[PDB]
């Protein structure tokens, strides 16, 4: 890492400085779902560019405000490797989150299905994760550790919140769906090419339920420095194993995710 | 990524200033085959060294020339990754080839065979690809993307057209080999260490047919630009997976090749 | 690679210039085994931080010093990726070793137990291993060919010395030990985050008897420049694949290393 604790610092201390709103939530939308931000009360934007030390598609916005009566702070946009960003770019706000007192880390992605069973428009719970850039030493965490954050060697394989989990599937319970929640394990890799079908029929026989570019990282920052994760996959397209919908999917894991802010603790 | 869009195009003019050569099809010759550029008619060789901005085994050539009646330019030789090389100098050449006007890449490489029915000598239509260094981010597209050359997210899973690996069938049967022309998926790892028998096994039960240290990140550059692609390789070593021959495989593979230009289109 | 090999000569020689010891076998400490430099006769240590070159958890020292009436040389503490180290600096010492006259290099760690029928305290003698960071590129030998040391593509499939291996287990029946001595392939991952279920499943399925997070590229090092290597993971916990003895084992291991140099050839 190239970040010092106090520019983190630095960061949050701005934000503090230029708004009365103090999140205990935090929310990074992925692709298609830039739009949550617009479902906020009491809103208040920072395009990145204009926040210290913030890393420079969606908006690049930080948007504070209220949702479901709950305070909380939303990424309209995320930081990719692909880009040509270091995870330790693409996790800074995560520390800066923590910094201005957040709790709850919600992160959202666009992922391809490789669970057979699967459709366009799901939406997945996720589960749990594998990191293939970590297999390879490519890692946030990679580096002197930051004790004021945690420890050296954090656990991961409780990452995904399990009550929320279970707040997650009362929810859509109540919300009258006609389709189930899925729930599974998403696998990153780099990109930015999608895959190969051999690639594919890999991924699903490691284990994986959905293929993205992103997300993993920012949870392992969140679950090092302490904050509860959970988070969503909307499946906008099914993998090819052999040699749209997503908008009104995206509409849906918006209302989901305002429901679910009544059931975060605190 | 490095370069500029007019650092590839500074290149490809200075080539187009100094060979009337105007090849539509360009081949990357791997280990042991750069025999190839032997067969051409109207040869016109430049070393690496000579070429602006080209990167620093095999001789470290370009040669433009006519091989069965077809413009094409061969590079003898090419860059590794294990020799420190970023993709994105590995790749250079690709996309000095687009925009010299060349539509169609032919790659080979030598691989050890995971396949148990393959034998040293075989040689493997590439079917598919693994790219193991792009699941955890080592890719030659990471960076802002040149729209100039391509999409953000190119699609991979037709990266080994179609029509030439029928061409490829049919021109072998031609040719009157006693062995049948293997096809299969080659998985690239880093190197330059061969592999472990633990490895191998993993490998194979990845779904990979033949393991090298190449080739896949031209092939993805490529793609992204807009180039045809078809590729071979040549069974050098078959893998151990319990705890020569080559020289005749690649003389066929030069006439394999040399036959195939009939068969490109346009 | 950023060392030359005078670099490496100029440690090697002052070395050479401050002790009289002039070690056969290497010994490299993992965690927990810190312990085994007490073992020592005629001791010598320097920190890390004496030693020109040397790279900047356990001591930071290496200790020279007769072990069961053989010279040995030991690092109390290695050098991890997970800390920001790259490869080529991780394994400086190995090369240095090579250039003291060292023939045999012994390394250790602790692991997580993948296969099932393991037990927190179990020895393993590590048979094979699969190197995750090597698939990508993250690899030692990356860069030009250093031929003072060895060759361009060296072989990993007998890295893990096999008459050793017969020692290993000739000695522990000499011990009269009541559990069985475990071997098997140890993976190497990036870390320092621990795994995820879905990880652990996945490394299972790929074969790999252990995990951990470091003593592969040392071992790739090491079979590079020619010496002989056998080793063992400290099996100080048991992974959870579904949604303390370890100090007794570590003296049981030390023991054993110590049992073993009247084992290893000249
Ligand atoms: C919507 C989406 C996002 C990704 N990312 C990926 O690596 N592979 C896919 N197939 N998809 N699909
Ligand atoms: C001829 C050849 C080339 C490679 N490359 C590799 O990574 N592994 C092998 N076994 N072989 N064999
Ligand atoms: C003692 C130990 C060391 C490691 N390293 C690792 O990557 N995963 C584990 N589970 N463990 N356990
Ligand atoms: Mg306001
Ligand atoms: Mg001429
Ligand atoms: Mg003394």
């Amino acid at each position: 890492n190239g970040y010092t604790y106090e520019d983190y610092q630095d960061t949050a201390k701005w934000l503090l400085s230029h708004t009365e709103q103090r999140p205990q939530v935090a929310v990074i939308c992925g692709s298609g779902l830039g739009g949550l931000v617009n479902k906020l009360t009491q809103a208040q934007t920072f395009d990145y560019s204009e926040i210290p030390n913030f890393p420079e598609g969606h908006a690049g916005r930080l948007v504070f405000g209220i949702l479901n009566g709950r305070a909380c702070v939303m990424m309209q946009g995320r930081f990719h490797m692909y880009e040509g960003y270091p995870f330790w770019k693409v996790t800074f706000p995560v520390r800066v989150f923590r910094l201005l007192g957040v709790e709850t880390l919600v992160v959202t992605n666009a992922a391809g299905g490789l669970n057979p069973n699967f459709e366009v428009g799901d939406i997945m719970l996720i589960r749990d994760h594998i990191n293939l850039p970590g297999f390879s030493g490519e890692n946030p965490l990679r580096g002197p550790n930051e004790e004021r954050f945690g420890v050296r060697f954090p656990a991961m394989s409780d990452a995904y919140d399990r009550d929320m989990r279970q707040k997650a599937h009362s929810t859509w319970k109540q919300m009258g769906e006609q389709r189930e929640l899925q729930e599974g394990t998403y696998v990153m890799l780099g990109g930015p090419n999608f895959e190969t079908v051999a690639e594919c029929r890999l991924l699903r026989n490691l284990g994986a339920d959905a293929v993205g570019m992103s997300t993993v990282p920012e949870v392992i920052v969140a679950r090092h420095c302490g904050l509860r994760v959970f988070g969503f996959s909307l499946i906008t397209n099914k993998v090819i194993m052999d040699y749209e919908a997503g908008k009104q999917a995206a509409q849906k894991l918006e209302q989901f995710v305002s429901l679910l802010m009544a059931s975060i603790p605190v």
